[PDB]
């Protein structure tokens, strides 16, 4: 079938959803568009490749809240574009091993680097809102990670409190958990920047 | 070579740490222990029981600080307690992947059952409680998976503050913005501990 970008994109994403990252092969890929090996090798080197332009393309996807708004303070663009990410990376099988060890991508610069003065136009330094930035995206991340992989894994001796903490873990789709531990993060944040020089 | 329970967990995170996480076949574990893969099967059956095996020996051998001391602070212990669990996880390549979606093993429920009602001894609802271990262990998982795929990755036109905040990331190893964000985090789980019902 058609081989631009978009369409090798387009089956990439389609196949990761179906196989996961381990099925991300460039053989199954060339199968996938009806192709031979050679052919595909032309346009896409090898799987890194791929995975690099994967994470750049979930997030151009599926990833709505990426700059803040008019007025919004950090704390309410901080929230907003956590559950956006997380969104994103729950949308493909997979998507949050995609986007790990990635770094921002040319197409990504302009809305980076807006969050990064947005943070430091707020108060903080560049040190200490990337350190903002980075704990939720790693957050997120994990707790992606962990609900993803688990459901993968699915493939009476216990004691009383972990019994529970098995059934509140599996009574929802990890939405409360990380919602809960979004909140104690960005107040954590919070009062490390209102503290100034005063010891906190 | 010998194949009993210790021997193939010591050889299979030998090979983990050679190969990573896409290397952890049956067959080359096999071609490691000097055996036919039929061999290999009678005391393996598949990757999965590999991987569950390696997320229980990892942390039986390089995570030390996994209960609290006489009369130590719950902030204290979570604090320690990711530490540890950081060190343990960096000890092997790809050893956050190998512990994703993994849940308490039966060895680890007495461990585990402790830090629960640790935390519940210290005014937190075993669901609140539970949320904090989450959130730190989801956190710390983030971090160090993002730290260990983009040491696996590594094989101008930048905006001004990015481009500063990629030195910021490359001048450590990421032990600075973990340490920043875990206060952060565990400050958060205190403000909404100590607000009881009042709006906070
Ligand atoms: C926090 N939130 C999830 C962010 C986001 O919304 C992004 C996006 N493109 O909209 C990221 O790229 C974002 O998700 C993301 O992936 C970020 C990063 O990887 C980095 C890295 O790796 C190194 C330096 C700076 C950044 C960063 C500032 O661009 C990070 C921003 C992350
Ligand atoms: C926070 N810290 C890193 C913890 C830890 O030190 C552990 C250990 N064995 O010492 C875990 O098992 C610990 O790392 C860990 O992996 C935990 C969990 O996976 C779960 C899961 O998955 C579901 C319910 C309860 C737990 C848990 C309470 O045992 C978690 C405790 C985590
Ligand atoms: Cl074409
Ligand atoms: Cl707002
Ligand atoms: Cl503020
Ligand atoms: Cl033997
Ligand atoms: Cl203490
Ligand atoms: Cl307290
Ligand atoms: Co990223
Ligand atoms: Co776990």
């Amino acid at each position: 079938s058609r081989l631009n970008r978009e369409s090798v994109i387009d089956a990439a994403l389609e196949l990761l959803n179906e196989t996961g990252i381990d099925g991300l092969t460039t053989r199954k890929l060339a199968q996938k568009l009806g192709i031979e090996q050679p052919t595909l090798y032309w346009h896409v080197k090898n799987k890194r490749a791929l995975l690099d332009a994967l994470a750049v393309e979930i997030l151009a996807r599926h990833h709505d809240y990426s700059l803040p708004a008019a007025g919004e303070s950090w704390q309410s663009f901080l929230r907003n574009n956590a559950m956006s990410f997380r969104r994103a990376l729950l949308r493909y099988r997979d998507g949050a091993k995609v986007h790990l060890g990635t770094r921002p991508d040319e197409k990504q610069y302009d809305t980076v680097e807006t969050q990064l003065r947005f943070m430091t136009e707020n108060g903080f330094s560049l040190r200490d809102g990337l350190y903002a930035i980075s704990a939720v995206s790693h957050f997120t991340l994990g707790a992606v990670l962990e609900q993803q992989e688990h459901t993968a894994a699915l493939t009476e001796n216990l004691p009383p409190l972990l019994r529970e903490a098995l059934q509140i873990m599996d009574s929802d789709d990890g939405e409360q958990a990380f919602l809960h531990g979004l909140e104690s993060l960005i107040r954590g944040f919070e009062v490390q920047l209102t503290a100034l020089l005063q010891i906190v």
